[PDB]
């Protein structure tokens, strides 16, 4: 009961309402409260707040950062930078609502440990001077530790250089999850992706950060805070051959008791640019990366496909379970087959309509309003003063259609989900392609850009399933087994192996291009092969626990 | 403009209006819409939140800290130390309205200084193997620095290690000041450690508060108090005179840090000494607030532990000016200290009826604070109503706009009449009986208080000039004066201040201050004035 929750809480009930009834559309609210339609973080529509961005760090560091009398100045070394992540993470979430992402953490923190390696080497030698000065450019494959029993040269004190290195990051990466984790406020909800670099700095800060969520926070406890991401790509970490196989291993090993980290896949055929090269010094610009929530911002019709400095500006979920369950009656297939997506093309023009709305609201607005957000981060910036209404920086935006509930769905006209039966299997296809075509349609119409989700229901748990009963009630394999399944998800009270389950959920993920996930239920062996299942029926992102 | 900001100003506008009719008592909410109190944070009453606390890091630093999931290890080094208090004063924000204050700011941080210094005690014996197992319990005078040219023998590893933690030891510092300095009311006092593990955490943050933020940009936060003790740091024999003397200097451009005196009649104890490891319990702390907490009823003369519940302003200067229409002057005189003993009744019962809201709490509504933080912690149960434990708080009493009621019946202020101060010395002392009385009645801790005018400046003007007309001297020169200072449209003297504000500071137990407006030769008279008489608080700047 800490004070800050409570003027959270006020904060939260006294600005709903009125974002319900003045900053919205009697349209869209009609269905926002009719168990139809469900705005994701209401309660910050009248802060012009977006939703998520993937933070460019190059610039906050390179630069500095100023937000009224901070003044910072350019970060120095590694116990600075990481801090500053963690300093920029901290005060972009007071200016957005969403969480915060770091798409290739390594790719962002991968110089300010050279950096500080340049430092500690100019260190050595107050000991015993000597004339070291190749160590600026001297190629090394891995940052190791090892004891330091037996040596007679440099070689003794040219390893304990990035002996103290690697300790000195291993003490940030683990200061990193601490605050992160040491949540005291009224909470952030902090995300990072790693995997494709192929760099000492890269392979550094991944190992001793997966090492450090084994180990737990306090006398052994689970942490819950950072969320972590692992990206599997073709040709670097997923093969044995390949260059981060191990890590991939020490992945799957920690998942295997923390349930952290979670896997993407960038071999999805839904993932790949056409600038992509093994060589190139910002090859990260082409990569999808996500985030504890399940965005995605790869795409862009008018500008470049990237995910980096863009993001989401806000999404809604559609409960497409009441649309089946108001489908029942009649009794042909067909019939009740074909009213069902009639009451799904509505709807997405509604959700359509309302993000160009809040598109519209969030426009006009100021630089100056959310400090350090439009003005060094959204791919806009830094060429609009501090008041003169921004407009040609929030054009490269996305926009999401969130749905839930496909078990039940495909218990209302049928009578079987698609656990036990191959005609439930086919038609849970058609009800999403159904939805990216319309989301298509309404991107060429309303001149944006949209995409549909598998939300993760973490504030949607049983809102809607509770509130259901309201026309009906006591339906037997519906609403009578407490919280409705995941998006497209076979049902958790369906006994069912793990290779079903893969062959079932897999064909739902190049479909959504906002978010998905693949949940299963319990040694890395099993980790491994929820991987393998992922990787051979082109899913993307999957979770095991 | 920021979310975070119009968050907290929804917060506020939605919960002022509920304290004022629902929570509070009517008696003390008439007098709060009346223009003669005014409850400073009311927004967070709902909560059951504390004013400010001085932090004993000791507990939360030898053994951890467990709010919410956020299970911690103790401390190991300067860096996780310094970063442990700043993420404690964080924390602690989030579960009071007021501000945090580190108590003896160079005591919490010396031992974590010396394990820092033996962190690469040993990480510099890897290069070249040695049996150094006396460096740990080594003697130093202070942390220095030079430059490293010329050396030879045993000295560096076993002299360069004590060399290079300055470095170490310092832009921890910065990155404290920093830290406090990014978008946190954080008060840090020091002066009175005389080992060389305390010193090195004065002189590395005087120095980083007078480079100053960016590009030599003067920097806001933290505030920083020096404490001056005959025996410490004011004569020139003594052991800091040096770092009094850079403090006077950094003040001299960039307005920081403040001045403490120790040396005064009601800043004394009797189991103080210069050998006592926990010494610093009977030494005052302040903040930038001007709080003071040392006097306990029922309690051990301390500081560490304890903190400010509620505290609430009057406003002299109404009554002062309602006095006014009638000839004579002792009439007039008798009728304003009839007009201040029922608001001090009143004062007194808005903080009992505070502590009544405040009582009957739960120590899992503020972990970190009522389990770690507190006198009496450690033996009550997460919910088991803790109230063997706020009885140590303290209570108080606010004032401001001394000028103006020295003009209402007299006419002429304390800086331009000899009639002035002796009235002027006549309505603090008063004050002072009448909070002792309140304190043996209602049974807790009062005191009498000079708010810093912070969120207070024009609040009172604006409709004191509004209610009745334009009044030379009085409501038509913008805003008030000071609690008890020498009004700024007058043409005085260091000297001649000081001997007015001097008197004061003796009868304020709750907070007071000395402001004086513009090479350190300046800063250094102005102490030399405090001294001269009984002031405890100054600060000059420009
Ligand atoms: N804890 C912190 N919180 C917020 N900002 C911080 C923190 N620590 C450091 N900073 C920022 C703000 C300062 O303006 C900036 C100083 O730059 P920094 O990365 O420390 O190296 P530098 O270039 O100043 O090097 P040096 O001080 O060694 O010359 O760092
Ligand atoms: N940046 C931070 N924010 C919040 N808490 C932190 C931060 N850094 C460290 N902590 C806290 C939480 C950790 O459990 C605790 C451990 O601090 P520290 O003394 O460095 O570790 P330790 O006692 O485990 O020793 P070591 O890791 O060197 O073996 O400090
Ligand atoms: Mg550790
Ligand atoms: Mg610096």
């Amino acid at each position: 009961d800490t004070p800050a929750g409570m003027m959270m809480k006020f904060a939260s009930e006294t600005t709903k309402p009125f974002v319900d009834d003045y900053l919205l559309s009697e349209d869209v609210r009609d269905a926002v409260m009719h168990n139809y339609i469900h705005i994701h973080d209401k309660d910050y529509y009248p802060t012009k707040s977006l939703t998520c961005v993937q933070h460019p760090l190059d610039v906050i560091l390179n630069h500095g950062f100023t937000a009224g009398h901070g003044s910072s100045r350019p970060a120095k070394r590694i116990e600075t930078a990481a801090v500053l992540a963690c300093i920029s993470l901290e005060t972009c979430q007071n200016e957005m609502h969403g969480g915060q992402a770091i798409p290739a953490f390594d790719f962002y923190l991968a110089p300010y440990v050279r950096m500080s390696y340049q430092e500690e080497v100019k260190n050595l030698e107050k000991l015993t001077g000597e004339d070291l000065s190749n160590l600026y450019d001297a190629p090394i494959d891995d940052y190791i530790e090892k004891p330091l029993d037996g040596l007679q040269g440099r070689e003794r004190l040219e390893q304990h250089a990035i002996n103290k290195t690697v300790n000195r990051v291993h003490q940030a990466m683990e200061a990193f999850i601490h605050n992160m984790n040491t949540i005291h406020s009224r909470v952030v909800f902090s995300s990072i992706n790693y995997g494709t670099d192929t760099s000492a700095e890269g392979r550094c800060i991944m190992r001793e950060i997966l090492q450090s969520t084994y180990q737990g926070v306090g006398n052994g406890e689970t942490a819950i805070f950072p969320i972590q991401i692992w990206k599997k790509k073709r040709g670097v970490n997923y093969l044995p051959e390949d260059r981060n196989y191990d890590l991939y291993k020490l992945a799957c090993k920690v998942t295997a008791r923390r349930f952290f980290p979670n896997f993407l896949n960038l071999d999805a055929t839904f993932n790949q640019n056409e600038k992509w090269r093994a060589d190139d010094p910002e090859r990260y610009k082409w990569e999808i990366a996500t985030m504890g929530c399940r965005t995605r911002v790869f795409e862009d019709r008018w500008g470049e496909k990237t995910s980096i400095a863009r993001g989401n500006l806000s999404f809604s979920t559609i409960n497409i379970v009441k649309l089946a369950i108001e489908c029942m009656g009649i009794e042909n297939e067909k019939q009740r087959i074909d009213m069902f997506f009639a009451k799904l093309d509505n709807i997405l023009d509604i959700t359509a309509k309302q993000l160009d709305e809040r598109f519209q609201f969030q426009k006009t607005a100021m630089a100056k309003q959310f400090p350090l957000l439009m003005k060094y981060l959204w791919v806009g910036a830094e060429n609009l003063k501090p008041e003169e209404t921004i407009e040609s920086v929030i054009n490269h935006g996305t926009l999401g259609i969130g749905f839930i509930g496909l078990a039940e769905c495909l218990v209302a006209l049928i009578g079987k989900h698609h656990g036990e039966s191959e005609k439930a299997q086919e038609l849970g296809l058609k009800i999403i392609t159904y939805m990216r075509d319309r989301a298509n349609e309404f991107s060429e119409q309303y001149h944006h850009n949209y995409s549909i989700l598998a939300t993760p229901a973490e504030g949607l748990s049983g809102k809607f399933t509770k509130k259901d009963r309201k026309q009906f009630g006591v339906i037997p394999g519906v609403t009578d087994r407490d919280y409705y399944t995941n998006s497209n998800h076979v049902p958790v009270y369906y006994k069912c192996t793990a290779l079903k389950k893969a062959q079932i959920e897999a064909p739902y993920h190049d479909l959504t291009r906002g978010g998905h996930i693949f949940y299963v239920e319990i040694n890395p062996s099993v980790i491994e092969s929820v991987v393998d299942m992922m990787d051979k029926y082109n899913m993307g992102y999957g979770s095991v626990n």
